[PDB]
């Protein structure tokens, strides 16, 4: 297994260039199957989901090919089936399923598990298709959607946010017959970007963002070109490595506005933060952070995708500060690693107190989490010695090669192979 061998202490500063969210082209990715024209979909990233998916795809019978763009021609889709082969190492290809029933009737995705009563994260998908027209079942490994000519709109209440089902309704609902609302629709920026990208194909879709969209069906979708948004998580990354160690930097190719609340909260700690159009930059002006306070909520409340780092900018600040997860109340595997690191820390249920410490030393850490493991990262690169931050290939799913965004920035790094 792949690792990381980060020599500390360096202060990163510097620019750093932010990739596309995955987040958002997958999505993205999925709804073009929709499109009948070409389409272009600019700033997407390398990721091995991106591969995964662009495969799936070319089974659907989708003319596929990249390079920093994606371009698809699903003019010709002719198989509606995605797989086991093709989809066994990615969850998100249940959001072939919407697509597929939307413009041809009729679609399957090979699913993991078989059949069950208790409620998985997949029946959210499956239920609001179903609430749109189609009939449903799962055999012989597959979940097998269709419906005689075309879905149904219809009104729609969310019992709870889900980003994977919004996607799969909203993007189904756009060649649905009438109208279609979604109430309790997640609010990502990653939905906003997936219903814009459908409205450049010709959808009709406003509300997007707040708790309700509200879709009007179309005959059919033509094509075009859709530029994905930045990575804001990535973004966050960036400007938490600047924020503790006492470094400058600038993030290109930003969008400021899906980071409020962690921009309000850098400045809490003590950043000095300047934005455009498109890129950010912060200063801490050779200073030490000053603890914060952070609660994850729903967006556009603090991500919990930024928790971990949150929790080591703590670590390293100047007095004590209280993280506390309201998303996923069991996500602090990063903390036993940091304090043998030499940083002090409770868990107390669903929150972390930290006490920040001056300095961190090195140690051989991992964790399984991507957003840890990148904070493991990170703390290696301010901390005094040798740091090993052991199984990598979580951050090589997620960050687009963050070695070299972080050798720019003067981290000390180097990818150790084999053993
Ligand atoms: C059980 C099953 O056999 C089937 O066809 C459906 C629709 C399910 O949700 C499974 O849990
Ligand atoms: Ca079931
Ligand atoms: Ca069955």
């Amino acid at each position: 297994m792949d690792k990381f061998r980060v020599q500390g202490p360096t202060r990163l500063q510097g620019e750093v260039t932010i990739s596309g969210a995955k987040n958002a082209a997958l999505p993205i990715l999925f709804a073009a199957l929709l499109a009948e024209e070409p389409v272009e979909i600019q700033n997407v990233p390398k990721l091995k989901d991106i591969d995964t998916t662009m495969k799936l795809l070319t089974q659907l019978g989708t003319k596929v090919e990249r390079x920093g763009s994606v371009w698809i021609d699903a003019s010709n889709v002719n198989n509606f089936s995605a797989p086991y082969d093709l989809v066994k190492t990615m969850r998100a290809s249940i959001w072939a399923l919407g697509p597929l029933v939307a413009r041809f009737g009729q679609g399957q995705v090979s699913l993991p598990g078989g059949c069950a009563i208790g409620a998985r994260p997949v029946d959210l998908h499956i239920f609001g298709l179903e609430k749109l027209g189609a009939e449903i079942k799962l055999e012989e490994g597959y979940v097998k959607a269709s419906v005689n000519g075309r879905l149904k709109g219809a009104h729609i209440v969310m019992d709870k946010v889900s980003v994977g089902a919004t996607v799969t309704i909203m993007s189904a609902a756009t060649l649905a017959e009438g109208t279609t609302i979604i109430e309790n629709a997640a609010r990502e920026p990653e939905i906003v970007d997936t219903a814009n990208f459908l409205v450049a194909l010709g959808a009709k879709i406003s509300g997007q963002g707040t708790d309700r969209i509200t879709i009007e069906g179309v005959e059919r979708l033509g094509g075009g070109v859709y530029r994905v948004l930045p990575d804001r998580i990535e973004t966050g990354t960036f400007l938490v490595a600047a924020a503790i160690s006492g470094g400058k930097i600038v993030c290109r190719n930003a969008q400021p506005d899906t980071l409020d609340a962690v921009l309000a909260k850098l400045r809490e700690a003590g950043a000095d933060i300047e934005t455009g159009e498109d890129w950010i930059s912060l200063d801490m002006h050779g200073k030490r952070p000053k603890a914060v306070t952070v609660r994850t909520a729903p967006h556009p409340a603090f991500p919990t995708d930024m928790q971990a780092q949150f929790t080591l900018l703590n670590l390293v600040a100047e007095g004590t500060g209280v993280i506390t997860e309201t998303i996923f109340e069991n996500r602090f595997m990063h903390v036993p690693e940091l304090i043998r690191m030499g940083a002090h820390a409770e868990i107390e249920s669903n929150t972390v107190i930290c006490h920040g410490v001056e300095k961190l030393s090195g140690a051989q850490v991992m964790a399984t989490d991507l957003r840890a493991s990148a904070s493991l990262v990170l703390a290696g690169c301010i901390a005094e010695g040798t740091t090993v931050v052991d199984r990598i290939y979580h951050i090589d799913r997620g960050y687009e090669r963050i070695e070299d965004k972080l050798r720019a920035l003067g981290a000390n790094i180097e990818r150790v192979k084999g053993e």
